[PDB]
């Protein structure tokens, strides 16, 4: 009876195994754009993805995950609200059963069809597993997806999904360039928060871009053909693998713009 996204093991259940679910800095949150504080001391985000090395794509039963070689400073995030250097380890998405839902963060209560998370770990902690035990261990870049025109830079990912349909499948996935998933503007909101799946650790500096990318209906439809179950276990479509917004508590969301 492990955690998942259903009636009996979904987000409202998670606190029984992971009591930090009700903690002081949980994610996602609603971004109320009118109360976010402009901070003119926030630096432009530095996203340096030229040397990224993707390795593999994996269905873990919760999402699909594009993993990168993080054994050197290739693809890194710095600047913005960050002190020091954070290394890209992987990305993944959360999405809906319908185009009207699927994002984790919301903007003035608006849900997007999906949300991309590019996960990076602070190189002061030497690897990802040590970094998640620290208050400033991760920086997650979150990008919203709306359904409209196709994102051409997403298509390589979409086309390999049928090869990892079920829980525990991987595939080699080399030479994927994550710059193809970024919108034009790096204007962002930032706040202190957590992982959005168990173990829900409060180790994340969240950076959420204001500008969504658009993807086509066909591209998100293909995300919804994945399965939460393993091969030869009964079919459960991988849809609605998002956690709802959690109480902001004693936090202020900062804006890099306007
Ligand atoms: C914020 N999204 S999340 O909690 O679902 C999530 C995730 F799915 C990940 F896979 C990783 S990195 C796994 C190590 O490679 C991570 F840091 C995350 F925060
Ligand atoms: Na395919
Ligand atoms: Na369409
Ligand atoms: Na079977
Ligand atoms: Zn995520």
């Amino acid at each position: 009876h492990h955690w998942g996204y259903g009636k009996h093991n979904g987000p409202e259940h998670w606190h029984k195994d992971f009591p930090i679910a009700k903690g002081e800095r949980q994610s996602p949150v609603d971004i109320d754009t009118h109360t976010a504080k402009y901070d003119p001391s926030l630096k432009p985000l530095s996203v340096s993805y030229d040397q990224a090395t993707s390795l593999r794509i994996l269905n873990n039963g919760h999402a699909f995950n594009v993993e990168f070689d993080d054994s050197q400073d290739k693809a890194v995030l710095k600047g913005g609200p960050l002190d020091g250097t954070y290394r890209l380890i992987q990305f993944h998405f959360h999405w809906g059963s319908l185009d009207g839902q699927g994002s984790e963060h919301t903007v003035d209560k608006k849900k997007y069809a999906a949300e991309l998370h590019l996960v990076h770990w602070n190189t002061k902690y030497g690897d990802f597993g040590k970094a998640v035990q620290q208050p400033d261990g991760l920086a997650v870049l979150g990008i919203f997806l709306k359904v409209g025109s196709a994102k051409p830079g997403l298509q390589k990912v979409v086309d390999v999904l049928d090869s990892i349909k079920t829980k525990g499948k991987s595939a080699d996935f080399t030479n994927f360039d994550p710059r193809g998933l970024l919108p034009e503007s790096l204007d962002y909101w930032t706040y202190p928060g957590s992982l959005t799946t168990p173990p829900l650790l409060e180790c994340v500096t969240w950076i959420v871009l204001k500008e969504p990318i658009s993807v086509s209906s066909e591209q998100v439809l293909k995300f919804r053909k994945l399965n939460f179950n393993g091969e030869g276990e009964p079919e459960e479509l991988m849809v609605d693998n998002w956690r709802p917004a959690q109480p902001l508590k004693n936090r202020q969301i900062k804006a890099s713009f306007k």
